[PDB]
DNA sequence: GCCCTTTTGCAA
DNA sequence: TTGCAAAAGGGC
């Protein structure tokens, strides 16, 4: 309720405003402190700041000799606190500064630093209560207010709240040394999201099998285990190419109930019922690729649905196919002429190709063109799981469903990245196509981002630009801002920092974000596990020491 | 009336002169403050200046231990307001540091900087009223002893403001434009997005467009917002702007999406938006333009190197002369129509003496037979006719428009001369191919102005967005353009969000700035290093997000850059409507 | 990493 | 017989 010490001195250091405080011996007697980076409340000309703790040093005051006094003290063996109170009472000053951040106005808006610097005889700091804490956060937790790790400087009862505003459309990067807690943060922010706000959908790309089933004790448990404790059914579409073994596994650990909570889904096709997606698929590979589809390959991927009216011309698109080495389906019929050969035995199979036309027969004559595609072929499938997808997340059914999809990655092999820039660029053409119309509503997981975010021209550097307009929320983790471009880095609104060891990384960090460059020596030198500094925008335009949640924790705390 | 502090000292301190100020006990406890940036009148020896305060710090003054008398009244919880007068008296004092700009000279001329260091006994510094604020903005650098121009009419862009400070406004100080600066010279828009750049950009078009109206605009529209209200928004579109202030017969929206923007056109324009904006198609039908087809399928290998085919390159520059030879124009029809390019219904071929009709199977089929069963290399066109599939993207039956060549008529035309129309180009409609036409379009139409250097001047301006992707390449089109286009009288107004991007080449010669909030440092210091007045507000621009808050600054005659709030579009109509 | 150089088929 | 494509190795 009174002013923890007094103002001496002001001025603009920078780009800042800044003062210093002195604490006396009868604030030190009575044991008040302050610790580096705690937030106090400036009181100055009928106006409240927020301020950060940034220094503290020792300075004599008065007409003094501190070392002199102490050292006679201590060469005359004198009790200074019991024998010599005016000795001790003359030399138990300490200095701090603080660093005026701005101050909130109407509608919770911040406006940021200063043009008026507050003279000295009229500045007041005082100890911020929770209750103003609690709103300069505000204005289902995920963390909790922490100073380091001393004793006195945790706030449980703060908390900053998962919300779909502060995600949904959004970019959110996720750093920090490895080992340190971002996939943990990542999925109790996922948990919560699905737990509280049940109408968006989440597109996670799993490149290290963590984010469905984790027994391991080297991470947190996984979103099928989270969604059974929680009790939360019919929302997660697992694509893997390993269905047997996954089915297998899931019954170990869900129960027998399992499929009640994941449904297991192929990353397989037939090509047979699909040679639109065929060719589409080995024409958009060149594109993916350095440049310039073939003539034959861009006749067919604009003539094969004309094609598909002639047998003639569709004999050879099959032929292509059968030679390039897919399997077919036994007893597949396939009519040239006026006859019916069966591909799928080798007899009738070397029959049409001796008794074997609008740009069908180039493609049957290059037929290794197609070879890649049996990583994706299996015969009898007939789904088509990039359409699939694709009405999992943009279906005209959701209108507000919740669809957690989840990419197992390593089961493709080497087709994965391929897979991956295919996927994404089918999603933003349709989240495109629909705008004006309803919103995409979901977020991309992508972790170790820096392999996807690198050229300018990808198309997760196109998502990342320009998802805003559309809907689509980007939350990525890399372990290093250096590998994130400045472009894409400037333009994140919201930072989730964990121990960085290296100073290039902190510069970057600062050369971002000017507010980051207060906390650079705290990440350089605590290396803690699971403590987060945040910054949102544009609520909270300053960053913030949080602790965050287990897994473990959140879930068996849900419960109630 | 009465000096704000006492100046105790004065230097100079580089190219710039620099006086300290002090503030009182007795000011201080008034109420009197000095803000960071605020403008200020020195008068030294019978002379005025305009001085900005720059830095402010707590300094001791006389002999007195400020620390130990605030810590011993501290102690004793004693209030230095209406307890200890002598002990406040003797800390209560307060720093400022003031630079010297220039000063205004015989009829507005602005002499910059000063030669003359003002001694400190009879230097005064005096808080500026409204109206000197307000004739200080006007001045500018002239020759010499010479009488003003008494220029043409001005329209309000902003009012002067300091922050977010309370008082730091001044609604009733505004800078004054003349919308000709915006004509034939480069403008750069700077800042972070949402923070004001539509706005301002609406802003300069509708005032570009009231005051001038024979010159025409090419906007490149990526986000689809200079037309209408965009759906997070409520801030009239040009198209609306036009509409209230009556402007008829003006714009021409070209898009592959002609039915929903009409469907909004008219909810938001009523039931005659059709007298205000017309709408046109961007899908050509190659069977009315094979001239197209050829020179896109020639340029096409050319523009990704290597010597195109000798088939091509013929046709390239021999269809001119077979439009003459019905036989030789029915092969290039049907290697579009082997392509697969779909023909509208009805559509006559005659081979020979006899007349078929490509719409229909039977009759392809028959034309075919009969063309198999060496006439220039309309045969060997035909025969390589795959090298057309990759139009079916762009073709659409039944247009006869050829948007390619509306728009250099629109723009560079003889009739269409005088009261130029404001094409806007709907690239997101494009898809991929947005980039591709965008660069042919520049380019064809740089090569027509330049053609027409005499008989009449090209007198358009290019609205280009992200303008970093385009000015990088120093090969490109745009780069060409933004650095020859004052010649032809072509201007360029390009919003960028990443200054650092953009080459010095082109920064050094840009001659309108308008900067909002940068986030990264390199590209504050790529403006401080490309204009020095931009120097004295990097420290600002970096740490205050403030959105509608601009700095502007208009070469070559501004004396030092100017902090705005602009004026929203809906009162710049209001008060062009009076 | 990117820009020549070759064997091989399809045509006319 | 030669021009044109398309895939692939080699030189820079
Ligand atoms: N908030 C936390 N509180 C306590 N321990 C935590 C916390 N977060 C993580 N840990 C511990 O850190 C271990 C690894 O966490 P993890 O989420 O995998 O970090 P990480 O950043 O993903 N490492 P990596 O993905 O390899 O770069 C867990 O098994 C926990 O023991």
């Amino acid at each position: 309720e009174s002013p923890i010490g007094v103002v001496v001195s002001s001025r603009r250091n920078g780009p800042w405003a800044e003062l210093t405080l002195v604490l006396t011996p009868q604030e030190l007697d009575q044991g008040k402190r302050l610790l580096l980076g705690e937030l106090v409340r400036v009181s100055s000309g009928g106006k409240d700041y927020v301020g950060m703790v940034l220094d503290g040093y020792y300075e004599p005051v008065g007409r003094s000799d501190p070392t002199y006094t102490l050292a006679l003290a201590h060469i005359n063996q004198v009790d200074l606190e019991k024998e010599d109170p005016w000795a001790r009472k003359e030399v138990n000053f300490y200095h701090h500064r603080i660093v005026l951040l701005g101050r909130v106005v109407q509608g919770g808006l911040f406006a940021p630093s200063t043009r008026l610097l507050p003279p000295v005889v009229e500045a007041r700091v005082y100890r911020m209560t929770e209750e103003e804490l609690q709103r300069l956060l505000a204005a289902y937790a995920f963390g909790h207010l922490a100073y380091g790790l001393e004793e006195g400087g945790e706030y449980p009862e703060v908390v900053k709240e998962v919300d779909p505003a502060l995600f949904v459309g959004r970019r959110t990067a996720n750093f920090g040394k490895t080992g340190f807690g971002k996939s943990n943060e990542n999925k109790v922010i996922l948990t919560l999201l699905a737990h509280a706000f049940p109408r968006v959908g989440m597109l996670i790309l799993d490149q290290n099998a963590e984010y469905l089933l984790q027994t391991e004790a080297t991470t947190s448990p996984g979103l099928a285990q989270a969604f059974k404790a929680l009790g939360i059914r019919g929302r997660i579409r697992f694509y893997t190419a390993r269905e047997e073994a996954w089915a297998r596994r899931l019954k170990e650990h869900l129960g027998t109930e399992w499929r009640e909570y994941v449904e297991v889904l192929p990353l397989k096709v037939d090509f047979y019922h699909f040679p639109e997606l065929a060719v589409a698929l080995a024409y958009q590979r060149r594109r993916l690729q350095g440049a310039e589809p073939p003539q034959y390959l861009e006749n067919a991927f604009y003539n094969l649905e004309d094609w598909k009216h002639i047998p003639d011309r569709m004999a050879y698109v099959y032929g292509a196919l059968r030679k390039a080495g897919l399997t077919p389906r036994k007893g597949l019929k396939i009519k040239y002429k006026n006859e019916n050969y069966d591909i799928s035995e080798e007899k009738s199979w070397g029959n049409l190709q001796e008794a074997m036309k609008g740009g069908a027969r180039e493609l049957y004559s290059r037929a290794k063109v197609f070879s890649f595609l049996r990583a994706f072929h299996a015969p009898g499938k007939e789904a088509n799981f990039l359409e699939t997808i694709k009405e999992d997340l943009l279906g005209e059914k959701t209108e507000g469903e919740g669809k957690v999809v989840i990419l197992d990655l390593p089961s493709l092999g080497e087709a994965a990245d391929f897979f991956t820039l295919r996927l994404m660029d089918l999603l933003f053409d349709r989240a495109v196509e629909l705008y004006g119309k309803r919103q995409a509503n979901f977020l991309v997981v992508l972790e170790e981002a820096h392999n996807f975010l690198e050229d300018k021209a990808g198309i997760f550097y196109r998502v990342a630009k320009e998802g805003r307009k559309y809907g689509i929320g980007m939350l990525y983790s890399t372990q290093s801002p250096a590998s994130i471009p400045m472009e894409i880095l400037s333009q994140t609104e919201n930072f989730l920092v964990k121990h960085l060891s290296s100073e290039e990384d902190v510069k970057v960090l600062k050369r971002a974000k000017a507010p980051f460059a207060f906390v650079a020596d705290f990440l350089l030198s605590e290396p803690i596990i699971g403590y987060s500094y945040v910054y949102f925008e544009p609520y909270q335009p300053f960053v913030v020491p949080l602790r965050v949640k287990l897994l473990e924790h959140v879930l068996k705390s849900l419960d109630s």
